């Protein structure tokens, strides 16, 4: 496990993703922007996205898609009343960096804070939302599909606590999502595509004062997932064992992605220390659709 930093001076930086040359394209929540952080050092701001970007996913259209919580008040807290803007599902232009808004409910019903995603083989995209604070309630998390195509929205998931990393499986019948608060892990069998049926599990509850955040797939089946207040990678089994975890330096430790050789190197988020930073990974990550296959 050498490490690396690769880029400071970033503004909650958080949904890296890792392109075929290494490369890393990922939000600055606080600074309200995608931004390109190149190998040689040099950092670009591919858009400005306002409100919360808060995780990105490469499309089929070769767009980048992008979990928009419509805000945060700043360590990011409750948003203020103005400070929020409502939640959506984005789509930006890696080239122009324009931005356009694809979703902003479903059904009857606004979304609250979309936070990461992940894009099936078909081109259907899962997401989370971990919902907002208020000052004396918060809404519960959820987890949506977007039909290929960008035809529809479903709710799949409704009810658990706030839900924040989001991925599938190698053979994509069954989809993970960390619940924040709890350190837990919970897995959701699909029937097919977009579709879960009973309506999950919580497969792995981490001890103590430890909550959980974004997340990444291995190769091997395994979810490797940010870990907040205890500052790691908890690397959890598809039985849900805790195979290890990989401490980072940062008590806000938020996403992780594969890529490189092999997608054996690790890029993380460290939110606190403004930081992307880059470690050997002993086991390759699950290539991502659209992006790595
Ligand atoms: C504190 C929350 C909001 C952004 C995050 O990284 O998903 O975690
Ligand atoms: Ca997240
Ligand atoms: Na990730």
């Amino acid at each position: 496990s050498n490490v690396r930093v690769l880029a400071t001076d970033l503004a909650f930086p958080e949904g890296p993703v890792v392109m075929p040359d290494g490369s890393v394209v990922l939000v600055e929540i606080r600074a309200q922007q995608l931004t390109r952080v190149w190998p040689d050092g040099r950092k670009e701001v591919v858009a400005k996205v306002p409100g919360g970007p808060n995780g990105a996913a490469l499309g089929p259209d070769g767009k980048m898609y992008i979990c928009n919580n419509g805000g945060f008040g700043w360590m990011p807290g409750a948003p203020a009343p103005h400070e929020y803007i409502g939640g959506s599902i984005q789509r930006v232009d890696l080239q122009s960096g324009e931005v356009e808004t694809l979703f902003d409910k479903c059904g009857e019903h606004p979304l609250k804070g979309p936070n990461d995603l992940v894009f099936d083989k078909h081109g259907g995209l899962w997401f989370t939302d971990l919902g907002k604070r208020r000052a004396r309630d918060m809404d519960v998390g959820a987890a949506y599909y977007i039909k290929p195509g960008m035809t529809e929205i479903t709710e799949q998931v409704f009810g658990t606590l706030p839900l924040n990393g989001i991925g599938l499986s190698p053979d994509e019948a069954t989809m993970y999502a960390a619940e924040t608060p709890t350190g837990r892990l919970w897995a959701f069998d699909l029937s097919g595509p977009g579709e879960v049926k009973p309506k999950g599990k919580p497969i792995c509850g981490l001890g103590g004062y430890q909550m959980f955040d974004s997340l990444a797939v291995e190769a091997s089946g395994n979810v490797c997932v940010a870990t907040l207040v205890s500052g790691c990678i908890s690397v959890i089994a598809p039985d849900g064992t805790l195979v290890e975890q990989v401490p980072t330096g940062d008590r806000v430790t938020t996403n992780i992605a594969f890529g490189g050789p092999d997608l054996k190197t690790a890029y993380i988020t460290l939110s606190g220390k403004g930081e992307l930073i880059a470690m050997d990974w002993s086991r390759p990550g699950l290539p991502l659709n659209f992006l790595n296959k």
